[PDB]
């Protein structure tokens, strides 16, 4: 069967690392849902740009299990979803499942919020390495895509190709991955 | 005063290289429009991930002159831009005017429906080019981002963010383009 992606979209999330990964994921045969957090209303983006999510977070959890779960940045983004009890819930439940979770940019903060995948090593987006270092739980990397297993994170807008073609490569392996990339033009 | 952006969002374009300009272009304090080709309602992209337009191209069109028209690729939407009389209006207005346009991926197909540009050195996407240089009207590049004048064009999703960046030099110079490009995390 196919895989299967949840992408949870907060107010405020980083437009380009939501799209990209969505996009890149939709190419690769991963049947993605587009989850709104706060329901099934259109939400606004770091820079306005304005989405329609495919269903709201409660009903897109009712759907699971996703062979990942994808956190997208945004400063105020990941902010919203480090509050919410509901992604908590999610990403516990992923993590005890042993599924992927990809985090992006200010993303992987919120896996500090919910305390998942302690003890790995992880980036972010420079300007929210304190953040996520708060309390050493996990050792940062400066790559540009990280892996520790299970907990996939990357640094911005910039590396978001690398980060969804690495979730690819995860779920659908390296020659789908390359499949995916060529007509992308990239590098 | 601030330079201004208009982005034509046509059903079937390619998210990607419509999000990432916009976004990158209001990074660097450009005022962005989002029109609708079709009409004020959101518009469903090539890969699903639908947005919603900040007004009807019949109302921006009204709101005129943009320092830039902006052309977003993807196969269906390029079609839809060269098939749309408001768009050949808007274009040969924008090239008598002596303003920049943009068009990156399968878009810049729409400058040759529209009869916008001839001679110009351009690029598109790969699978696009037999379609460009039907008549040889163009000659043909492929480098990552052309830049020939006042005619912009670029490749695909994977040169969205070289576009967007040669976008925002052409309009607010070089210094702002670097400024904006460092927090992205790009090479
Ligand atoms: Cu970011
Ligand atoms: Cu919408
Ligand atoms: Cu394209």
């Amino acid at each position: 069967a196919s895989k299967r992606a949840l992408v949870i979209l907060a107010k405020g999330a980083e437009e380009m690392e939501t799209v990209i990964p969505v996009d890149v994921m939709r190419r690769a045969g991963i049947k993605v849902t587009v989850a709104g957090l706060a329901g099934k209303d259109p939400v606004q983006c770091s820079r306005d740009v304005v989405i329609c999510p495919d269903a709201s977070l409660e009903d897109a959890k009712k759907e699971g299990p996703y062979d990942v779960v994808v956190l997208p940045g945004g400063n105020l983004g990941a902010q919203n979803l480090s509050e919410s009890a509901a992604v908590k819930e999610i990403l516990k439940e992923q993590e005890n499942r042993k599924g992927l979770i990809a985090a992006i940019c200010a993303g992987p903060t919120a896996l500090l919020a919910h305390e998942i995948g302690f003890g790995s090593k992880v980036t972010t987006h420079p300007l929210a390495k304190d953040k996520m270092m708060n309390g050493g739980h996990y050792t940062y990397s400066e790559n540009r895509v990280e892996k520790d297993g299970l907990i996939l994170t990357s640094r911005g807008p910039g590396t978001s190709f690398e980060f969804a073609l690495a979730i690819v490569e995860a779920l659908n392996g390296k020659e789908v991955a390359a499949q995916v990339k060529a007509p992308l033009v990239l590098k």
